[PDB]
């Protein structure tokens, strides 16, 4: 089998050691200022950008594939040792905005609110720039995790419902398109009820379960609930359907309609289409994996097909593009589910769902990383995850929905080490490396809320170079050492703080690595690594490239300014 996380790829990547830079594309660099224009988003009635457009915390600041590309070209990620980029979904989002309720326009900047799995969002860019991006990413060896949604559609928005004539826009809806702030009224202009035919032009009842007229809601919680009021794809359903009415409309405003049908055909299951269209991105550009949003909320059987489709598609793409960047990769199409508050433990997502990975919430807020506990946290995870194939997690301590962890320089320094050293994958949410603050503005909204507090603009002006160094040094260390995610934890004895080792021995991966966290500064740590390393082994403390041979099991590194020691085998 080639199930994602069952070999090490030629370049040393494995989904067991995923270091996933989750970036909201809008919030990274606006690398092409023309994109801000796309679909008339940020502009007024004259086509001039609205005054606050780049500051309003839910408008598109304009971050784009090109500026992500520039970030890659700059090697920002490469300095962090990131090996997967989880972009906000690249397919064409909902053009307009929904009411954030915190008063500002929530423009879909985050890339969940799908409009068309076949097209790119012109604010992120063309397919060519996307092709360029994924080629750039694959050129850098960064896996593009596409952050797809198969659960739910985007919300309907004025700009779409204008452009595609679906649903009902009431009078003055359009003017809201020209507003950044005090836009909670916006939905009062969108009529979710009066006609099944206007909404009939949106997806279809055979495609959506929702409160929309027709569109019958799903039976109950989890696999059939409209999470956050997002309309939910009837991926449960084996019924054959057409292309959705909105996409009859869209593709006929364009010309490609007839080409597409000749590619998809008129009849499939919703899963089979969504398989088809989503796996087309895999079929066309070779996207490496999906973070499945809300995996808890649609049928694991339907999630099962999708992987096999995207498995099938990536095989095709890898057949077409032979010698393209990433045509030769071998791990099957990796799929991770955001089961909310998932711990560590083998469950049917890895079997019914065919998921390779689940997002592990137990690390949120660093509570598991407190020096009074983190010793055992690394044991509890490595035993569970790194012993069961097809079993993995993606640990995170900040996210677009949960928390954004801030405190004393030492706590950021400390949690930076204590966090990224976790077994399994880790999610570097953007700007944690930089001390990116919460946005000055409407009060905090994490813990599974809209997380706008967490999604402030990337503070490129003010990068906390010292904290950056920490996340760079630790992140590069993690990236090089697959055992950090994939290896069995051995607890180690140290003079101060906490220490551990890890071994990994599968698929020839044959890797082992250690660390010490929070050791008292500028001082000889004397940590017993005898369980990893025989006493002639050299650690290199990759925090500063200092070297200290083991002695009677101990190594005697200077703990340096931040008391963090990143102890690879030389």
């Amino acid at each position: 089998s080639t199930a994602a996380g069952s070999l090490v790829e030629d370049d040393g990547f494995t989904w067991d050691n995923a270091n996933v830079y989750f970036l909201l594309t809008d919030r990274f660099k606006n690398g092409n200022t023309a994109n801000d224009h796309s679909y008339g988003r940020t502009l007024d009635k004259d086509g001039k950008p609205l005054e606050g457009w780049d500051t309003n915390p839910g408008t598109f600041h304009g971050g784009d594939f090109a500026g992500v590309t520039q970030s890659i070209e700059e090697g920002y990620f490469d300095n962090l040792g990131v090996n997967a980029i989880w972009i906000s979904a690249p397919y064409e989002q909902t053009h307009g905005y929904c009411d954030s309720g915190k008063g500002f326009a929530h423009y879909s900047y985050h890339g969940y609110y799908v409009l068309d799995y076949t097209e790119t969002d012109a604010n992120f860019g063309t397919k060519e720039e996307f092709k360029t991006l994924v080629d750039t990413a694959h050129e850098h060896g960064i896996r593009v995790i596409m952050d797809i949604v198969m659960n739910h559609t985007g919300y309907n928005t004025v700009a779409d419902m204008e452009q595609f004539g679906f649903g009902t826009l009431l009078d003055g809806a359009l003017d809201f398109k020209y507003k950044l702030t005090d836009v909670g009224e916006v939905n009062d202009h969108i009529d979710y009820k009066t006609s099944e035919e206007d909404w009939g032009k949106w997806w279809s009842n055979d495609w959506i379960r929702s409160g929309l007229p027709g569109y019958t809601e799903g039976a109950g919680g989890d696999l059939t609930m409209s999470l956050s009021g997002l309309p939910d794809f009837r991926t449960e359903q084996t019924k054959d359907v057409t292309i959705p009415p909105i996409l009859k409309t869209k593709w006929t405003q364009e010309g490609t309609y007839a080409q597409k049908l000749a590619k998809y055909g008129d009849k499939n299951t919703v899963t089979g289409y969504l398989s088809t269209w989503l796996s087309e991105w895999v079929r066309e550009y070779g996207v490496d994996g999906f973070r499945c949003d809300t995996a808890k909320h649609v049928d694991k059987a339907s999630w099962n097909q999708l992987k096999q489709a995207c498995v099938s598609a990536l095989r095709e793409w890898r057949s077409n593009n032979k010698g393209k960047a990433g045509a030769d990769w071998k791990e099957d199409f990796w799929m991770t589910g955001e089961h909310w508050d998932h711990g560590v433990g083998y469950d049917t997502y890895y079997s019914e769902g065919g998921f390779d990975s689940m997002i592990n919430f137990a690390v949120t807020g660093g509570g598991a990383l407190a020096s009074g506990s983190v010793a055992n946290t690394y044991q509890g995870y490595a035993d569970k995850i790194n012993t069961k194939e097809g079993f993995n997690v993606l640990s995170f301590m900040s996210s677009h929905d949960e928390t954004l962890t801030r405190g004393d320089e030492n706590t950021m320094l400390y949690n930076a080490a204590a966090f990224l050293l976790l077994p399994g994958g880790v999610q570097i949410f953007y700007g944690d490396e930089t001390n990116r603050p919460l946005y000055p503005g409407v009060a905090f909204d994490g813990y599974g809320g809209s997380g706008h507090a967490l999604r402030s603009d990337m503070n490129w002006n003010d990068m906390d170079k010292t904290l950056l160094a920490q996340w760079q040094k630790v992140g590069q260390f993690r990236n090089k050492h697959v055992s950090i995610g994939a290896g069995a934890n051995v607890k180690l004895s140290a003079t101060s703080g906490v220490a551990f080792g890890r071994t990994y021995d599968k698929n020839g991966v044959t890797d082992q690595a250690a660390a010490v966290i929070g050791c008292n500064k500028n001082s000889s740590v004397t940590v017993d690594v005898s369980t990893l390393w025989e006493d002639g082994s050299y650690v290199i403390n990759t925090y500063d490239n200092s070297s200290s041979v083991v002695t009677d099991g101990k190594v005697t590194f200077n703990s340096g300014v931040n008391g963090t020691i990143l102890m690879e085998n030389a």
